[PDB]
């Protein structure tokens, strides 16, 4: 069956791992070791189509060029991901985009803008900012909360769906 290899990228503390342990295993964690880089495996159904996710959970810059380079340049597509409360997050989102792009050799790679935390009162972005951004770029913007569940699925299955339209 189709594999689809997937790429958490973002600002250490935005909720990645929080949200890849909630699309894999339906929990909520409250902490995960911010320096650990795993991937997992899980059989979906999006849209009618049985398929396998390979998702890659990053942990930041603090590895070496070859490794992230590596997982860029296997990864189909990447869940760039920002916390809505935390505007240092949001700006580095193009960072990430560029290094993609760079080692990908492509202006066109399949992405989601991620803005996580969305259960948080305190929003210092604005999902007006984030869907000029994202429309900037081509791409889906979606609001999530790995505390919730709420847009888990919706911004893997879109990004899913960003590689099947590729
Ligand atoms: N309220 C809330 N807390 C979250 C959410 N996602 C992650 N967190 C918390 O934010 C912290 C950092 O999350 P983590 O997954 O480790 O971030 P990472 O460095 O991007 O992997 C942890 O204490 C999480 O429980 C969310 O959607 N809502
Ligand atoms: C907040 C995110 C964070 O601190 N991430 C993080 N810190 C330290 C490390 C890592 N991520 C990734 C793994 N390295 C160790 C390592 C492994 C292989 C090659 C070089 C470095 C520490
Ligand atoms: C994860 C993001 C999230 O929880 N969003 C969200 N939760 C509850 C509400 C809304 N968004 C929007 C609509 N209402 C609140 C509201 C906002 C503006 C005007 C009237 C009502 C519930
Ligand atoms: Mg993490």
């Amino acid at each position: 069956m189709t594999e689809y290899k997937l790429v958490v990228v973002g600002a250490c503390g935005v909720g990645k791992s929080a949200l890849t342990i909630q699309l894999i295993q339906n929990h909520f964690v409250d902490e995960y070791d911010p320096t650990i880089e795993d991937s997992y495996r899980k059989q979906v159904v999006i849209d009618g189509e049985t398929c396998l996710l390979d998702i890659l959970d990053t942990a930041g810059q603090e590895e070496y060029s070859a490794m992230r380079d590596q997982y860029m340049r296997t990864g189909e597509g990447f869940l760039c991901v920002f916390a809505i409360n935390n505007t240092k997050s949001f700006e580095d989102i193009h960072h990430y985009r560029e290094q993609i792009k760079r080692v990908k050799d492509s202006e066109d790679v399949p992405m989601v803008l991620v803005g996580n935390k969305c259960d948080l009162p305190s929003r210092t972005v604005d999902t007006k900012q984030a869907q000029d951004l994202a429309r900037s770029y081509g791409i889906p913007f979606i609001e999530t909360s790995a505390k919730t569940r709420q847009g888990v699925d919706d911004a893997f299955y879109t990004l899913v769906r960003e590689i099947r339209k590729h």
